[PDB]
């Protein structure tokens, strides 16, 4: 449940947030295959319900309405085609399953679905699964309303609605089955893991029945006796009744705490400095790193959704959202996920934004498809930071050290640091609001390297920054703190 089971060499994932799977397919293809990206979490291929009131926001695809593969990312048959596809190029592909719950109780009951399946959230109804009554918590939730309204029993926050989500009562064999029956199937057809949403929200046994009841991966593309990746989503910033730790046993777990720490330390907010980041990872107080699943912004948070979080930085802070997804990528910490997303009009009241339901991109309903441009940027809003040349070359980069030890640190006592990975790369970071200017011992070969964050290497020569490593592993780095991109990394693959 540990294991990502990506292609060896390979040691990133990226969520295509809302991408339609005929996209993915291309991307996995055209992109993400030769560009060395291990992964690919898709939005919740099942069937939800259809929300026009606001007009079809993101967070409809949170509220199931049956397990047939139908939405507007695609039909089971363009999604079994993406599975295919990215596998055949090294590319695995990892399903979002929403198994907490089905749709909001308050709803109105009809065929307002991406399939035309009908439910009747009243009467605790879904004919196309099928779910009944009892099949939900409603007696089982002690709460006057009926919601979630303490974070510190764990009782209610199991055991009752979710935002008013009609709550399964995974306690029984039937709805453990039922569930197992479809990520099953999703297995057979090719699918490597899961990120189990809300896994907050159920009890840790829960979960843990439901993947005993799991298959072996596909011998078509993995060896046998494969067990399919893991990784819960459980939102644990401390003070609460509910600890990661609790989930260790299914599998990974998020930790939420790296991007909110991190976050904190390159805006240089509390006191925070880059020079405190020696220690990063357990010493921070986080989970065991081969627990972890790892990631600057998530699909919530970037949006201020789920524990939201000022310090979160996402591609709308472009300079610093670059600095932070580098370190992560070179820091040897935890298994790492690339966010990848659209563009949407924010409009902030009282510090908040009030347009966070804005869904993908779309014509009238219909998602948009993913436009490559000429300098291999994408159109029609979709961000795409996984395709910046900041990003692309420092999933690279991680692949390039895999397995090798975090060394040679420096620091300047501020927010200059630096950082190698065994005699296979090293990165500069300059955070500070002056120059930089120190002769490193990089630990790398002697020779001329390519700055992979400025440009790549193209043929015997680079397109950006050259850095001249001497015979003894020393190097000068010179980065101005008005430089587009204040850091620097060179690898064994970026050598000349
Ligand atoms: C799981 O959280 C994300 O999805 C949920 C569900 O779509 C929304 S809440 C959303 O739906 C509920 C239930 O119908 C109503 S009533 C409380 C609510 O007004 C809607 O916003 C959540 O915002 C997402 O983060
Ligand atoms: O609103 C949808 C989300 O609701 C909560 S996020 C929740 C967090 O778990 C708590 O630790 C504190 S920060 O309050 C937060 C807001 O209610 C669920 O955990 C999410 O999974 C869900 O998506
Ligand atoms: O590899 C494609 C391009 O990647 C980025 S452009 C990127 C920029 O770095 C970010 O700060 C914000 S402005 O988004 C931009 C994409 O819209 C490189 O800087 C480019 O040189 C490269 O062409
Ligand atoms: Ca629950
Ligand atoms: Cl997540
Ligand atoms: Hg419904």
């Amino acid at each position: 449940q540990y294991a990502p089971q990506t292609q060896s060499g390979r040691t990133s994932i990226v969520h295509l947030f809302e991408w339609r799977w005929v996209d993915i397919a291309l991307e996995c293809e055209r992109y993400l295959g030769p560009k060395g990206f291990g992964g690919v979490q898709v939005s919740p291929p099942n069937e939800n319900v259809v929300v026009t009131n606001p007009s079809r926001p993101w967070w409809e695809r949170y509220q199931p309405v049956s397990y047939k593969l139908c939405t507007r990312s695609g039909n089971e048959n363009e999604f079994r085609d993406m599975v295919t596809r990215c596998n055949n190029v090294g590319v695995r592909i990892y399903v979002d399953a929403v198994i907490n719950h089905m749709c909001g109780s308050g709803a109105a009951a009809g065929t307002g679905t991406t399939c035309g399946s009908y439910c009747n959230p009243g009467s605790r109804e879904f004919p196309a699964v099928p779910y009944s009554a009892w099949d939900f918590n409603d007696g089982k939730c002690k709460t006057a309303s009926g919601g979630i309204e303490s974070y510190n029993d764990p009782y209610q926050v199991r055991d009752c609605q979710l935002v008013g989500l009609l709550d399964l009562a995974l306690e029984k064999d039937y709805v453990r089955s039922m569930i197992a029956d479809y990520l099953n199937k999703l297995i057979d057809i090719g699918v490597a893991g899961f990120r189990i949403d809300a896994s907050k929200h159920m009890w840790p046994g829960d979960i843990k029945a439901v993947l005993d009841k799991l298959h072996n991966l596909n011998t078509n593309w993995f060896p046998a006796g494969s067990r399919p990746f893991i990784f819960q989503e459980v939102i644990d910033l401390g003070g609460e009744a509910i600890k990661s730790s609790e989930y260790f046993g299914n599998g990974r777990v998020t930790e939420f705490k790296y991007g909110a720490k991190l976050g904190t330390v390159v805006r240089k907010w509390s006191g925070e400095k880059m020079s405190y980041l020696k220690n990063w990872g357990e010493g921070w107080g986080f989970m065991p790193s081969d627990r972890a699943l790892v990631f600057v912004d998530n699909h919530d948070n970037q949006r201020g959704h789920g524990a939201g979080g000022s310090s979160i930085l996402t591609f709308w802070d472009a300079r610093l959202y670059k600095i932070a997804v580098g370190f992560m990528l070179a820091h040897p910490y935890g298994f790492t996920r690339v966010m990848s997303s659209y563009r949407w009009a924010r409009n902030f009241v009282n510090g908040e934004d009030v347009n966070d339901w804005i869904g993908p991109p779309n014509n009238n309903g219909v998602i948009k498809e993913v436009t490559i441009n000429a300098d291999t940027t994408c159109g029609n809003d979709w961000v795409c930071e996984h395709r910046w040349r900041e990003i692309r070359n420092m999933v690279w980069f991680r692949n390039v050290v895999d397995g090798e030890p975090f060394a040679n640190w420096w620091d300047n006592g501020s927010n200059q640091v630096a950082f190698g990975r065994g005699n296979r790369g090293f990165i500069v970071f300059n955070n500070d609001d002056w120059q930089l200017s120190s002769t490193l011992q990089t630990g790398l070969p002697g020779g001329t390297y390519c700055d992979v964050i400025s440009g790549d290497k193209v043929g015997n020569s680079c397109t950006g920054i050259k850095v001249y490593v001497s015979s003894d592993g020393t190097a000068q780095f010179s980065i101005s703190n008005s430089a587009e991109d204040p850091f620097i990394a060179i690898h064994a693959e970026s050598k000349l």
